[PDB]
């Protein structure tokens, strides 16, 4: 058993923190949240199919996941999907360190 299968090994830096690139080919489906959707790190906003394979899509870091490419798209490995907004980037609260 063993149809075969080949490719090239190329890295490109290129990932900001707030968007949610492919890191694997599949198929886009559907989401699980609404526009700008709010979840948690780690939560599932989206799904993909590969290799005959229904896989769950969830974020590297909470926020809010929006739908940018057409749902039906082919899904392709270091691929945009949808980006994310950090609803928290930066709150410094009214209270320091304290004795622990």
């Amino acid at each position: 058993g063993s149809s075969g299968s080949s490719g090239t090994c190329v890295f490109e830096k290129e990932n900001d923190p707030t968007v949610l690139r492919s890191p694997s080919a599949g198929k886009l489906t559907q989401y699980t949240v609404e526009d700008g959707g709010h979840v948690e790190a780690g939560s599932s906003y989206a799904e993909m199919e590969v290799m005959k394979m229904i896989m769950t899509l969830n974020v590297q870091e909470r926020g809010r996941v929006k739908y940018i490419k057409r749902p039906g798209a082919v899904l392709e490995a270091g691929c945009v999907v949808a980006r994310l907004e950090l609803d928290d980037p930066s709150k410094v609260h009214p209270s320091g360190p304290s004795s622990g």
